[PDB]
């Protein structure tokens, strides 16, 4: 036992080709990735940040609720028809329905569970002192403005008779006057809400813009245009390829690099990534297996700086090693549809951003991705929106094919009221399996395992997770859900 290093644990085999097969598609028009550019859109995404949070909080009384910006650039870029790869440009419907359904649940006020008896009476008088009053300052039919008007008294009434009420009997009444609130509280509020879902929107589409001008700047610069190359193809069936840019990359500035105990700093205008040696380790090699524009690899160094600071302005986790090992092993899996080069298993992969991504093997976004055939794995990250195409994206591929494909997903049970995401999935015909890892007997891997240390790696799970089997015909001849290799998978996990 001599470890190379401290954290010299490797969580990928970048050795596994690929079994996923397309149609062989032209490049995608996104433009390639520049420091200089990527240091602007960092400096935008957090004054849009800032911009949403001045927005709930001087319109609404109300911070943002937590991760629903990140889950509003998820749900914007199913339905973007723009061309940034990060930020949202054109958007239908203009109001998100993800950010509004967060920011209407904590209306009129952001409701904390309850520790005591005088807490509970807290949050209750709280809930119905902000329910009475925003529907008086705000336009509401005299009607739903005095249904509620009232229950607010008959509240207020019943915390100055009963000194005998327990903590119990407050949170019971919070949730029945909740349910006599919410819908006329929410009414009351929607020009409000959509107002902040749709000025979010309309400063990210301006923030686009500077972006792309900036970016067309530069590459005028130096000598570049936006035009096509040869769309002439020879239309073929081939094993799938990172995702390509159509335009030529330019030259890239110079970058500054420096490790510091088993940590590389990378640095840009003094803007600085970092990344622990050993995934610094996996881009290089992923980089070697993917990047086909880069004679001697002179661009690595300042493409892995637009990569960290991407995945920095961006913000699940993954699976174990062993088990990536099993679905190989026993069911063909080759491919990952929701990954990043940071935390990929197979040197084949979606993720969300083909600029920065591709260079270091990704396919690109899963919805771009139709595959002909392939076995494939699928944790999306948590977004209905994303999910319930996810599945109707499937679907098509299995319906559309007769080569053998195969796609096992995962999705942690978190709600119990399920979405219809889980629902469709297990009503699909094309599910052969569904199996149950039981909560708190599965782990997983931390979502920052690239620069997180070896004892803060995996985690165990606290849900369930849900895993379905859907496969067409031929892939369920050639990796059927056997019990036989039912017995080794979950055996992977123990």
């Amino acid at each position: 036992e001599n470890l190379y290093f401290q954290g010299s644990h490797v969580y990928w085999d970048l050795d596994i080709q690929t079994n996923a097969v397309i149609k062989h598609r032209g490049p995608s028009e996104v433009l390639p990735p520049h420091p200089e550019v990527e240091l602007l859109r960092s400096q935008l995404i957090l004054k849009l940040r800032q911009h949403y949070r001045e927005l709930c909080q001087q319109r609404e009384g109300i911070e943002p609720p937590r991760e629903s910006f990140n889950r509003w650039m998820l749900e914007r870029k199913v339905v973007d028809k723009g061309s940034d790869p990060l930020l949202p440009s054109n958007c239908e419907p203009v109001v998100s329905p993800s950010m509004f359904r967060e920011i209407m649940n904590d209306i009129p006020i952001r409701l904390s569970r309850i520790k005591f008896r005088e807490e509970a009476k807290r949050l209750l008088f709280k809930y119905a002192e902000a329910a009475r009053r925003l529907i008086e300052s705000r336009s509401a039919s005299p009607d739903s403005r005095k249904v509620v008007k009232w229950n607010v008294e008959d509240t207020f009434s019943w915390l100055r008779k009963d000194h005998s009420a327990s903590k119990e009997d407050y949170m019971d009444r919070l949730e029945h006057l909740r349910r006599q609130c919410g819908p006329h509280v929410s009414a009351a509020a929607k020009d409000s809400v959509e107002g902040i879902c749709s000025k979010i929107y309309h400063i990210s589409l301006e923030y686009v813009k500077r972006i792309r001008e900036k970016h067309l700047a530069i590459l005028k610069e130096n000598n570049i245009s936006e035009e096509v190359e040869a769309p002439e193809v020879e239309p073929r069936l081939v094993y799938c390829y990172p995702v390509r840019l159509a335009v030529s990359a330019p030259p890239m500035p110079s970058v500054e690099m420096h490790m510091e105990n088993n940590v590389v700093c990378i640095r840009y205008k003094g803007e600085m990534v970092k990344v622990s040696r050993n995934y610094f380790s996996k881009l290089w090699l992923l980089y070697r297996y993917s990047c086909i524009d880069d004679s001697a690899f002179e661009r690595f160094l300042p493409r892995v700086w637009c990569l960290l600071r991407r995945y920095q302005m961006m913000f699940q986790g993954s699976l174990p090693v062993h088990v990536f090992e099993a679905l190989h092993r026993l069911f063909g899996v080759s491919f990952e549809c929701f990954a990043s080069p940071l935390n990929c298993y197979f040197r084949q992969y979606c993720s969300a951003f083909p600029d920065t991504d591709g260079y270091f093997g990704s396919r690109g976004p899963c919805l771009d991705f139709a595959p002909l055939s392939g076995s494939f794995e699928a944790n999306p990250p948590f977004c209905e929106e994303l999910m319930d195409a996810m599945v109707s994206h499937f679907e098509r591929l299995l319906e559309s094919s007769p080569e053998p494909l195969s796609f096992i997903v995962f999705i942690p049970e978190w709600r119990e009221p399920p979405t219809p995401a889980l629902t469709r999935m297990e009503q699909s015909r094309f599910k052969r399996h569904q199996l149950i890892l039981p909560a708190f007997e599965h782990e997983y891997r931390s979502g920052s395992q690239h620069i997180c240390k070896k004892e803060e790696m995996h985690y165990k799970a606290v849900h369930n997770t849900a895993v379905l089997f859907l496969q067409n015909d031929p892939g369920f001849a050639k990796w059927a859900p056997t019990p036989e290799r039912l017995q080794e998978l979950s055996a992977a996990y123990r």
